[PDB]
């Protein structure tokens, strides 16, 4: 719900998703 949530949420999921998807 809240910008907390979808903000951690997004955070460490984007940057996950960022950093396997460039060195993939």
């Amino acid at each position: 719900g809240l910008n907390a949530l979808k903000k951690v949420f997004q955070g460490i999921h984007e940057a996950i998703k960022l950093i396997n998807n460039h060195v993939q």
